[PDB]
């Protein structure tokens, strides 16, 4: 067998079905013969490929394979890799070299110090040292992608080694399973669960790698039982618990001072699946209130270690939460009392409030959409205002990164193709990676794109006036016509000036067979 | 408080109480006003700091702290690092910087870059932004040299930091408690449980990591229930089980070939933790015969992923040793048979056999005695002629680095007071880390150092044979009288050129009241 | 052709024919059928052997060609590398690799990530992607250390490429000659002349590159015209002006306000050969005083990248001092008066003061001797009491690193063979590299070693003294025997209890044969 065949039958073998990618000359040799079993999803530009996978491996939870051009490609997609570093998403990003007879005097296309060039946004990064290790190589990509943390890798392959022959041991690769789905042993989880059980006023704190595990279900088992409020980690890249129950209490503030003030009163605080914590602004003060102690549960050493305060336990966060939920004494303390509704904006019959853009979606979206949010100024009252159910139903730049929402939401909508994505994007944001917008056109890929066109760098002229910050330059961008980028594209679009087109517009976009864009005139800041 | 009070109240809360070093002038500020209640350690040359310190930190299954002096004093410990790389050992390496206002302008005693110069060999490399984030960097290192898989860690500190006021919010570091004692979800333990019960010629193989888990009672009731032969995976930096237990097997060759014919006839071959596996030789064939399949548990991904065959399950040792050792039946299979005794290899009046050393030490040393080798030519006979009946009794520079065993012997009898510490070491592989004999004497440490000397770099010498390599140079090493150098740091010496003298000596040695060097007369090969 | 005979030929063709080196497995295929032309010099450790080929580049001022086994020999060097990289040296350090067949699984020996391993302290580092390539990435690491500015290179070769069938088109790398020998145009050098031509009270300073260009008989010629002092940058790794001539002025003192103030009232300052400036104690201030301007003439980008103040130049330092000496006016000012002799400090008849050692050093040395220092606590009268009229006279470890002078004195002897060596080394830092005296003892390499024992790290004790720093541990080094540690590798020892002692010991190792070690009793600090 040659490395071409062997390695398409380990990516298969290990449930690889997809190849995102945006080719070039020493792909070709990789990509040629493509079987017939695979899909090649085309996005025009490397911050897109790798959005999109992105947003697909999250939704599916479960790796992603990509296939980039040398150093330039991948230097295009690091952005992108910033925010998947910070997502744990399980992303094999491959990248084609020069044939090993060229590397040397630096041909064109030759990627230099090729491993070293994604670093530090990958878990392993690699260039095999001959042909017949490819697969080997490639099986150590895929499972240090998925593996707890699971993350990004990356693997560098000279175009000559495709064609070589392989080693008939490869075989061995093709079937194997390796697990990472661990928990803390019994005699020190008695321990933890009797700390549970024995908490006066407990609250649960919970980040993305629970909605990655599907341990939401867990995570509302767990908080019903022990009577406790539930905040989501701050800065917060997915949604781990249903939005309306009645131990929801929101979006944690994502400052020192402000969480520990929140969390007062409390004396056990366990933390799920997060950071301790993904503060933003910076707000000193105490890190806890006395009486207050934190246990944090983390897939991730990394995060154990940094947290500045708690104890922690680095395990699995589907093991975990399910053994957790299963364990704790049922409390006789009286559940949570829900938040109530949050009130309506005044809103004239011009320009849109944010908070009547997402009242509004929450009243005609289904009750399975999933949302993206890269309309950075509007985070906070999103969170308010859309009731979100399900597992699955949230995804923002988990390293603050725009560009990623546009593409991610079209990969999220591959990999759930019966639930309505619909991506919540500012005019800003929208820039950085539009051009992912035709590949939901070319595959036909229903993502629903709405523009919250303010003219302006939102989230940035709010924290100048924050910091008293006179003649900023570079806040505002006047000038962009999304239904002209859309048509551009392939994508059908329309505008909403005001409530009445709002509406009318995303009747008409809930019943199209395609995506739909659609350019909503929001208030300006 | 400030920064120096702050990090050695840290230190202390989390059981630190020695510094291995070798001092500079940008570790001074570090080092003065040195707390009452700490030991520091002094070694002359930073390969022996760090040896002593990780043969310290192995035997003593907790990290160990060490200081040295910027990029030089780190460059010399390197050699020393690569090997606690491969042994998972728990070492904190600090480095002193130069002060902050001459960082820029790269003033002698700058070490440029200093994060990125112990890299690959650590798990986290790091200099902190300011001096009041020095505790929490610290907090940081501890806490991931100290998680599974635990690993070599580095920490440099601009000197001008440690006078500097700390943040009163450091105090939430100090009791923070980290674990990663975990092991296989029920389900899926359950099932791999099942697997052994039923399977009708199991073996188990064991790696360094579960002497350093202390799981070696739970291996033997493994072994003991599964009526199965355990072996110990090759290049073994540690002794994981009895070697005189029934099921003991010995040393596997180390080449891909040689393991496969070993394993077959085996259905099931369960590797506890160990690499899968560290090969030396190049012996192509089969990584497993047709009817074997393999299934291992380590404790680091990166294992797990680079192993070309087999299932794998990521999980702490300790947890899964004890949690397999209980669950599993025992079976009606009649237990193994133990190995025969080494034969007496002849013997005349004259310079010794390594086989004739390695019985005689087997007939004088204590039954808890802890052995040391870095006579690499003679590693197989050492461990068929050494009854090691209990843990932590066996170290071996676990990348082949030389210049570990003489430093780390030590270390481990700091470690292990009341076990007699026998390194038995080259005369070649003596002059990598000879200085290190120093401490041995100024501390009165009383480790014994059997250096075989037979002129030669004996196991390059047989592999040269191997290859049919003529006229390769720099093989021997005639002309160093060790004793001479055991009297110049200040040990005591004794030479043993037959039999009735290596006795003699040993029984002295055994005796004395401090550290003691024998230079045996070996036999050329 | 394979590619061991290939790359032979280049380095024989490039002018190479000594490999410095500790052998190991993976390096064995290089060196079998070890050419007749080359020599092997064989050290016991790694940062002898490197530290050994330091010495022989910087006295021959030629490339010197290194072989190290895997990463723990690379790293065992590491500290020698980073001294290497301040001096600027031109090593070419190979290093060997596991087979390309096992490097996945990572075998025992296996260099992981080899080319990160010496960062920073490397030039360039690379292991090639194929066999073939080999003596191509030789070829780039024999010009990358040799092109000004010099300095250390690494390449890692797996151990099949050897027997490899080379490309034929190799042929075309044998005779490359490479030039950086370039001085600044003739436009802006006439600009700079009449500079020089109008100063009113113009001073030089020169460093280490200026000895390693051979520069510094044109530097006398340059300052005799302008008849300008001449002093020494800070933290001097060589001397690169006669020490007796009348206009030299000494060794900077390494304090940025120290510098400031003896520069106050010369007008323009010509750096030559030097980093602006290689300070060590912090003694703030100003950079210059008003009235002074600042010229440097740099080989390293970095340096002029990285200098406080003053202008820069960056161009060879042999091209740049011979244009300026042959193109200035000659000044009609007087020339400097030559400094006094220093005064004879009171000595008993007991233990020697260091003032004493290097008077009599220099009243009983041949006046083309080599002296080296590695005695950190006596520098400045070191500096002030030995003429050194010749190039090439003195090295000291240039990153301030211990461990350098006693290796380093042994390559200086072999490159210099007919300039007797003497290395005066403290008790404290003989003992990092100390068995490189083994390598003198083999091959007959008559160096001097002078060993200036006080039983303390006396540098580290007067800082301490500085800070007022109380309870520093780890400065005393008592209990070393260094007659006994020459003795253990086969050195002639003698031992200087008194000036009488001395003086036969030093006219006895004047007359030796072969190298011989002095213990010199030094007064305590
Ligand atoms: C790749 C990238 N570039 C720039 C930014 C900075 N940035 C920018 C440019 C923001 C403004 C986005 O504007 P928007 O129109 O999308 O939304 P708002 O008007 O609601 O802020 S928020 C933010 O952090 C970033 N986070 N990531
Ligand atoms: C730091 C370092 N340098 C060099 C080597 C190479 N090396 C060397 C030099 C060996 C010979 C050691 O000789 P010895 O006298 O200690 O023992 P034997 O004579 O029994 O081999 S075995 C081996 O791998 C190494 N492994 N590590
Ligand atoms: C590799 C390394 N380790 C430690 C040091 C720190 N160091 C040490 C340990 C010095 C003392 C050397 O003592 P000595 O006996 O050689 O000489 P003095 O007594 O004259 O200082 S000076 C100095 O900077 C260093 N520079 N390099
Ligand atoms: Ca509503
Ligand atoms: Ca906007
Ligand atoms: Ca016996
Ligand atoms: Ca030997
Ligand atoms: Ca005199
Ligand atoms: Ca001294
Ligand atoms: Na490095």
């Amino acid at each position: 067998a040659s490395v071409h065949g062997t390695t398409y039958e380990l990516l298969r073998r290990q449930g690889i079905d997809t190849v995102f990618g945006n080719p070039g000359s020493n792909e070709l040799p990789f990509l040629k013969d493509f079987p017939e079993d695979f899909r090649y999803i085309l996005a025009l530009q490397e911050a897109c490929v790798v959005g999109i996978a992105d947003g697909y491996a999250q939704a599916s939870r479960k790796p992603a394979f990509i296939n980039l051009h040398s150093a330039a490609g991948t230097g295009n997609a690091m952005g992108a890799l910033s925010n998947a570093w910070n997502s744990h998403s399980p992303l094999i990003v491959t990248a084609g070299q020069q044939t090993r007879a060229m590397i040397g005097v630096e041909a064109l296309l030759t990627n230099v110090d090729a491993a070293n060039l994604p670093r530090p946004l990958v878990k392993w990064s690699y260039e095999p040292a001959s042909a017949a290790e490819v697969p080997h190589a490639m099986s150590r990509a895929i499972h240090m992608a998925s593996m707890a943390p699971q993350g990004p890798v990356y693997l560098s392959v000279p175009y000559d080694d495709w064609d070589k022959d392989a080693d008939p041991q490869s075989h061995h690769l093709f079937d194997r399973h390796v697990s990472s789905s661990v928990r803390l042993n019994d005699q020190d989880l008695d321990i933890l669960v009797k700390a549970l059980n024995s908490a006066s006023n407990p609250a649960i704190v919970l980040g993305p790698d629970v909605d990655a595990a599907n341990a939401n279900a867990d995570c509302v088992m767990l908080a019903e039982r022990l009577k406790a409020p539930v905040w989501v980690a701050p800065s917060a890249p997915r949604c781990p618990f249903p939005t309306r129950h009645p131990c929801f209490r929101g979006l944690m503030p994502a400052g020192i001072a402000a969480i520990s003030q929140l969390l007062e009163g409390h004396d056990v605080v366990l933390v799920i699946g997060a950071p301790v914590f993904r503060y933003h602004q910076y707000d000193p003060g105490q890190y806890l209130k006395p009486g207050t102690r934190l246990i944090s549960v983390t897939c991730d050493p990394l995060e154990a270690a940094r947290a500045p305060m708690g104890d922690a336990i680095v395990a699995d966060i589907g093991a975990m939460a399910s053994a957790l939920a299963n364990l704790v004494e049922e409390s006789s303390r009286q559940l949570p009392t829900a938040a109530p509704e949050p009130a309506k904006v005044d809103q004239d019959a011009g320009r849109l409030h944010p908070e009547t853009v997402f009242d509004t979606l929450n009243d005609m979206a289904p009750e399975n959409a999933i949302y993206l949010n890269e309309s950075t100024s509007t985070t906070a009252q999103m969170w308010q205002r859309l009731n979100m159910r399900n597992p699955g139903s949230y995804y923002f730049c988990a390293a603050g990164g725009t560009g990623f929402a546009l593409p991610a939401a079209i990969g999220v909508q591959l990999a759930e193709p019966e639930r309505q994505v619909i991506a919540v994007i500012g005019d800003g944001s929208a820039n950085y990676s539009i051009s992912a917008l035709w590949t939901a056109a070319q595959y036909n890929i229903p993502t629903i794109f709405v523009i919250m066109n303010n003219g302006t760098y939102g989230a940035l002229r709010w924290f100048a006036g924050v910091l008293e910050a006179e003649n900023v330059p570079g806040l505002d961008v006047p000038g962009i016509d999304f239904r002209a980028l859309a048509k551009g594209y392939g994508v059908q679009a329309l505008k909403a000036d005001n409530l009445e087109q709002l509406k009318g517009s995303l009747q008409e976009a809930l019943s199209a067979k395609g995506p739909v864009l659609i350019e909503v005139s929001t208030v300006s800041p």
